[PDB]
């Protein structure tokens, strides 16, 4: 629990590891990975060795590639 603005949706997940934006398109090949489009908020919650995190967008969750996102938000300034 943060301190400051507390607006997020209902389908995403009070508590996650960080967050992250789409910035290419990447469509999904089986349910297991995620399908989303430059300009999507995804809420990273795991993180597997390789470049693939899990996180839940619009309610449906897969695993997606640690490439086609962008980090707005952690130690990293920028």
């Amino acid at each position: 629990g943060s301190s400051g603005s507390s607006g997020d949706p209902p389908w995403a997940p009070r508590s996650y590891l960080e967050k992250v934006v789409a910035i290419y398109d990447y469509t999904k090949d089986k349910e297991d990975e995620l399908s989303f489009q430059e300009g999507a908020i995804i809420y990273v919650i795991k993180k597997n060795d390789d470049g693939w995190y899990e996180g839940v967008m619009n309610g449906v969750t897969g695993l997606f590639p640690g490439n086609y996102v962008e980090s707005i938000s952690g130690p990293s300034s920028g």
